[PDB]
């Protein structure tokens, strides 16, 4: 007996690829998105048909592609990782920059907060990992080796611990997620595998297939999911029980079959009722889970 | 009281780190600037306390650091050819090479498990290793910070966790070391500050005053104490309560610069002290 994700609609705005979708707990009705235009988008969610959302604010400053972005549990204050070698703290209601990070010297790829607001984990091209202050200032700088994914993290300035777990996987792609608990964690590898990881227990679980050339993965905050966005669609994993709960393919009515555009970017709702996925065609498509 | 018991003198340069082991009492490890760790062997013996058994002559330039496994059979050294090697000490031979860092390599330790190597260099990178001599992980704090990197013990290689402490501490001089029980560490600033840090509780003691120069740290392994090498001699600290227990400054002969002590290193039962020297000698006190 099995529940159902349903295309909602779409979300358009962006000129370019839509690399990343972030969301915030505070804000149910603000979804935030960056793209290789450069910019990232600020959205207002209504939940209508077709017009899911509707832009609200557009953050300029990046000068080339913006890679990553990333929310404050509260919604107030955005994240994001650009091609341009620096990272970008928002302001989300003004759309102005309070902070530059300057001092990576690969594009940047990745950005997260840790929950205290404190400090700026983010991570490079090249595979290095920055720690930052919220006052831009680079505390640390960690490199682990190219068969190896890792999960820096800020134990809660005089002073600061950092915990890094390193997993051997030889194959990896350098495509992570951590799991809402953050006790679980998923590595992209070659031809589809997706190995999957225990952090509190410390050994990995299994390694699954989505068959095909994955370039993001999310986690459910809800339920006991993962999404991948596959170059032939968006499939959603059941963990336990291990099922595959649905695959994700729009129809792209002007494309040739080949010549499909495909999803690059993932995040879940708050309440792990709705999956935003971003595309190869600057547009950010929406489901929803029913029965 | 500390009482200066006898001398190893094997050395051809300074010698820049002893090593202790537990499981092997009898047994000393040094390293030097001429280019060579020695192991020793320890008779307690009246100023031929102890004396030479091998010479371990890899290196192309100084040895800066040296440190044992807990059952003494194996040692671990640190270069200024910015390598590290790791040794057989019953046969001299090295059994894997240590390369990649670019900075003369300052530090190195191990973690319990024996698993993986810890090394430190002169511009304050730090590097964790396998056994097998493979590079895992590099990193680099900020220079008015300073670090102790341990390796977590998996409980229960293809998984492994670092977790880095960081400490703020302005004048720092980038020489650091750890209580054996890994709660406290001491580190050295300029003119002689040492900061006590404790890690278990997230915060600073107090800082110590050594009026000198400070070259080497080793706390006691037993006793609450603190030793200090200094251009003036060796100051002992009692941390609880604060004095100085005692400063030792032996005895030279003839008639302005004198050979100070470099490096320090307690016996695994905290009794005897061994000082390593400018003038080649390693020096030895022990508690009466």
């Amino acid at each position: 007996s099995n529940e159902v994700l349903v295309l909602r609609g779409t979300l358009e705005g962006h000129n370019g690829w839509v690399t990343s979708l972030a969301t915030s707990a505070g804000q149910p009705n603000l979804l935030l998105s960056a793209s290789r235009d450069k910019t990232l988008i600020s959205w207002k969610l209504t939940g209508d048909d077709q017009k899911f959302g509707v832009p609200v604010r557009s953050f300029k400053g990046h000068s080339h592609i913006v890679q990553d972005c990333t929310l404050t549990a509260d919604g107030a204050y955005a994240l994001s990782a650009s091609w341009d070698k620096t990272l970008r703290l928002w302001d989300v209601a003004t759309g102005e920059t309070y902070q530059r990070f300057v001092g990576h010297k690969s594009d940047v790829m990745s950005v997260d907060i840790d929950k205290k607001a404190s400090m700026i984990i983010s991570g490079s091209r090249d595979k290095t990992i920055k720690v930052w202050t919220i006052k831009g200032q680079c505390l640390a700088t960690l490199l682990g080796h190219n068969d190896w994914v890792s999960q820096v993290r800020v134990v809660p300035l005089n002073q600061f611990q950092i915990e890094a777990d390193f997993i051997g996987h030889n194959s990896n792609i350098n495509t992570l997620t951590a799991s809402p608990d953050g006790t679980l964690i998923a590595s992209a590898g070659k031809d589809g595998e997706i190995m999957l990881w225990n952090l509190a227990a410390k050994k990995a679980m299994y390694t699954l297939s989505a068959q095909d050339e994955v370039f993001s993965l999310a986690f459910s905050p809800n339920r006991y999911w993962l999404a991948a966005a596959t170059a032939t669609g968006i499939k959603v994993f059941s963990l336990d029980p291990q099922y595959l709960v649905d695959d994700l393919r729009p129809e792209f009515a002007g494309y040739s079959a080949a010549a499909e555009p495909h999803a690059v970017s993932l995040a879940w709702s708050a309440d792990g009722q709705t999956l935003f996925a971003g595309y190869t065609d600057n547009v950010i498509r929406v489901w929803q889970v029913m029965t």
